[PDB]
């Protein structure tokens, strides 16, 4: 329909207002483009926290996964952001979701550098053993990403 591709493009360009007009003439909130990104995706892939927020306050599938079997919380990782990251675990997101490629959230935070990230996602059960379909662990990646300090936590932590 026109109101979910509104939400959409919405979500994506970080038009709260917007996005808040859309729920109200009544969008639906969990929406899917050509490769099953819905709003929430969006969202948490451009990093607005608070059009994460409201569509979350509106029933917004935490847990959507698109043809790349990526969900919200692969996005907020992926792009280090924290908050978004925060809010997604809060609502009850799978910390330890795999895409199509067999990563992990922690896959990705540990990957791209994003320690304040990784420490949330070990808080919340992130599970330091899981292996992508290289057999990559979270170690693995940060090891070859040349990211010390993330590594060391990643070690630390599996003691
Ligand atoms: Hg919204």
């Amino acid at each position: 329909s026109d109101l979910g591709r509104k939400l959409l493009e919405a979500a994506r360009a970080g038009q709260d207002d917007e996005c808040r007009i859309l729920m109200a003439n009544g969008a639906d909130v969990n929406a899917a483009d050509n490769t099953g990104t819905t709003p929430l995706h969006l969202a948490a892939y451009s990093g607005h926290l608070e059009i994460v927020e409201c569509l979350l306050k509106h029933g917004a599938d935490v847990d959507a996964s698109d043809v790349f079997g990526y969900t919200p919380l692969h996005l907020a990782a992926y792009w280090g952001h924290l908050e978004i990251v925060e809010v997604l675990l809060k609502n009850g997101a799978d910390v330890n979701a795999m895409d199509s490629d067999g990563m992990t959230p922690l896959h990705l935070a540990a990957k791209w550098g994003y320690l304040e990230i990784v420490e949330v996602l070990l808080k919340h059960g992130a599970d330091v053993n899981a292996q992508d379909k290289f057999g990559k662990t979270p170690f693995d990646l940060a090891i070859d990403n040349g990211n010390e300090d993330i590594a060391e936590v990643l070690q630390k932590a599996a003691k």
